[PDB]
Formats: structure tokens, C-alpha cells, sequence
């Protein structure tokens, strides 16, 4: 698949107004996540403790943890497509060290789209919301891609 110029402009805008607060965007998705699919909880060894969103979002580690993510997927999304050498290791790492399955990625797909949704209304519209779900659902598909190559099927 591939997203038009047009497409590409409104998710790069959105993500720009994100990119004004990634360690607050950041520790909201991974609440999100967590609250939303605590099974997702058990695949960090590091986190997997917290018991509560309260202790979630005083944790220091979470939200530098959730600084390093966005910034990954930020600069993912500014290549526009063209990010086959930063999913490489993304890719290897998720598929033989952290062992994330595919639907996994959509879960946190879904906990991004509703930040964004509650948090830049006036800057995610239908239409915009629409070119973000079709950015991600790139990625995911480019990610299970390598997943198979690697010999990961999750
Ligand atoms: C938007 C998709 C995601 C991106 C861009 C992303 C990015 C990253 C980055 C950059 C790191 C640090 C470097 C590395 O280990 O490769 C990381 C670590 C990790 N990711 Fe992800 N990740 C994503 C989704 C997920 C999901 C859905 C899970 C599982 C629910 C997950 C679990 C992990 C784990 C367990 C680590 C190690 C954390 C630690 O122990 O420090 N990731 N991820």
C-alpha cells in the first residue's frame, strides 16, 4: 500500500503537534495500553510491576521509555514510506528479543489513534485520523513482513 502526499501531510501535521509534548504523549499511550490491554503489561519486565495508573504515570522509567518510542515511530513516519533501514532493527529486536506479536502492534496502534483523537480534535478529523490509521497499518504490514523474514510468525 501507499499513502498519498495528501495523506502524509496530515499525519505529519498532527505529529507535530505531538512532537510540541513526546514525553506527555508518551507516558498517555502507554497508560492507555496498559489500562486498555494489560496483557501488554506482561511483556515488560521492567514495568510489569506497576499496579496502578497512578504509579504508572509517576514512574521516571516509564516515561523516558515512552520518549524512545515516539521518537522511533516519529522518525518512521517522517520518511513517508521510505523506512526500510529504520525497521530493520526494530524489526529484529521486537521479533527475537521482546517477542511482540502482531497483534500487539495493533493494540498500541489503537491506544496512538485514541491519544490523538482526545488530545488534537481540532487537528484529527475523520479524514485525518483516517491517513494515520493507513500510516500505521503500513507499518504494521512492513513490520509482520520482516517479522517473516527473521522467523518470527507472531
Ligand atoms: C509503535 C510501535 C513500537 C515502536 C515504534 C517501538 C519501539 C521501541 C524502541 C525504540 C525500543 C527500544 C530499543 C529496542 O529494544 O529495540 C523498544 C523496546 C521495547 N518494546 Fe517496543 N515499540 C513498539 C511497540 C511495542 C509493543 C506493542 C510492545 C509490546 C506490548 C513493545 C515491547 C517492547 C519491549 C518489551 C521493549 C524493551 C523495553 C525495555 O526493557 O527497556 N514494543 N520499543
Amino acid at each position: 500500500m501507499v499513502l498519498s502526499e495528501g495523506e502524509w501531510q496530515l499525519v505529519l501535521h498532527v505529529w507535530a503537534k505531538v512532537e510540541a509534548d513526546v514525553a506527555g504523549h508518551g507516558q498517555d499511550i502507554f497508560i492507555r495500553l496498559f489500562k486498555s490491554h494489560p496483557e501488554t503489561l506482561e511483556k515488560f519486565d521492567r514495568f510489569k510491576h506497576l499496579k496502578t495508573e497512578a504509579e504508572m504515570k509517576a514512574s521516571e522509567d516509564l516515561k523516558k521509555h515512552g520518549v524512545t518510542v515516539l521518537t522511533a515511530l516519529g522518525a518512521i513516519l517522517k520518511k513517508k514510506g521510505h523506512h526500510e533501514a529504520e525497521l530493520k532493527p526494530l524489526a529484529q529486536s521486537h521479533a527475537t528479543k521482546h517477542k511482540i506479536p502482531i497483534k500487539y502492534l495493533e493494540f498500541i496502534s489503537e491506544a496512538i489513534i485514541h491519544v490523538l483523537h482526545s488530545r488534537h480534535p481540532g487537528n484529527f478529523g475523520a479524514d485525518a485520523q483516517g491517513a494515520m490509521n493507513k500510516a500505521l497499518e503500513l507499518f504494521r504490514k512492513d513490520i509482520a513482513a520482516k517479522y517473516k523474514e527473521l522467523g518470527y510468525q507472531g
